[PDB]
């Protein structure tokens, strides 16, 4: 057990091992209770997240467990993983705080991008897909990929944040919804991991043009923006919309053909255009996968199939489990105590 020291920061008492020095709040509120710090043990600038009231309810205790499990599994250059996890508690009895440690990045993709060069788009999208291939290989879905949870350092090296984890914040003219695949935005069906490929398409388009692809003013306005670009669904896809209510609304819409992406993305690399066409497909069954996308000619200067690793299997059976607060807490505690730092 290291020696811990106390400090008041984000209106709360942070108790961290001595190795972590110069703690300073970052993005006040945006990422939660997060401090930047210097890790004297590794020489890395780190981000430390203190979990807010982790075992307050069953739902909170389970998502604390969920976040720790997810962060513990991810070991990839392009995915946020866990450098360290600690609690000041000496036993399960006094266990009530969880601190997570990962790399400190420079900024997010939002406050860095306006229309980029094709070479920068290539590199940035390649890294997203490299990390996504890894995530998807573990049968994990990100679900909420957007520029604000893609973090970049000064070398343009990229890591994905917030993978696998309210109605009001999805309402209106909001970036929280602009990158969502239509089938998840309107709950058409049980969705696959290519909801994340849709998001990549939206992100890639924005890097290339400097403009939000589908900046809808609400769910419906956004759907119309989407269907204008990609066309209205045919009979084949309509069958796959198990939501009879959602299916019925779609059929009320005036049919529209898919637009010419070369006339939408004027001046862009024809290989970029082709890839966008394969990512931004209405039917999720027919979207390109991350592994397929990495082999696309657009990424010829970066692609290396021996340097695009996959993940170990990820047991998420706990998701189907109904446990008590103290049971989720004990499982969380086991995971903290059993943590082994990377080499
Ligand atoms: F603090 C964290 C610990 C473990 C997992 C995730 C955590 O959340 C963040 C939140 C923001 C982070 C940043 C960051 C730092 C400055 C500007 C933007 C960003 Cl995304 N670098 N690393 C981060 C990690």
């Amino acid at each position: 057990r290291p020696t811990f020291y106390r400090q008041e920061l984000n209106k709360t008492i942070w108790e961290v091992p001595e190795r972590y020095q110069n703690l300073s709040p970052v993005g006040s509120g945006a990422y939660g209770s997060v401090c930047a710090a210097f890790d004297t043990k590794t020489g890395l600038r780190v981000a430390v997240k203190k979990l807010s009231k982790p075992f307050q309810s069953i739902i909170h205790a389970k998502r604390t467990y969920r976040e720790l499990r997810l962060l513990k599994h991810m070991k990839h250059e392009n995915v946020i993983g866990l450098l360290d996890v600690f609690t000041p508690a000496r036993s399960l009895e006094e266990f009530n705080d969880v601190y997570l440690v990962t790399h400190l990045m420079g900024a997010d993709l939002n406050n860095i991008v306006q229309k980029l060069t094709d070479d920068h788009v290539q590199f940035l999208i390649y890294q997203i897909l490299r990390g996504l291939k890894y995530i998807h290989s573990a049968d994990i879905i990100h679900r909420d990929l957007k520029p604000s949870n893609l973090a970049v350092n000064e070398d343009c090296e990229l890591k994905i944040l917030d993978f696998g984890l309210t109605d009001d914040e999805m309402t209106g003219y909001v970036a929280t919804r602009w990158y969502r695949a239509p089938e998840i935005m309107l709950n058409w069906m049980h969705y696959n991991q290519t909801v994340d490929i849709w998001s990549v398409g939206c992100i890639m388009a924005e890097l290339l043009t400097g403009r939000t692809l589908f900046p809808g003013t609400d769910h419906i306005d956004q759907l119309k923006l989407i269907l204008r670009l990609v066309g209205t669904p045919g009979a084949e896809l309509l069958k796959k919309i198990s939501s009879e209510s959602a299916r019925n609304y779609i059929q009320s819409l005036t049919q529209m053909p898919k637009m010419n992406f070369a006339n939408v993305f004027i001046g862009a690399n024809p290989l970029a255009v082709d890839l966008l066409e394969k990512m931004l497909v209405l039917d999720s069954d027919k979207r390109i996968t991350a592994a397929q996308a990495l082999a696309h000619a657009y990424f010829a200067q970066y692609h290396d199939p021996d340097d695009e690793p996959v993940a170990d299997p990820y047991d998420q059976s706990f998701e189907s489990r109904d446990l008590l607060i103290d049971e989720w807490k004990s499982l969380t505690y086991d995971e903290v105590i059993s943590f082994v730092p990377p080499p």
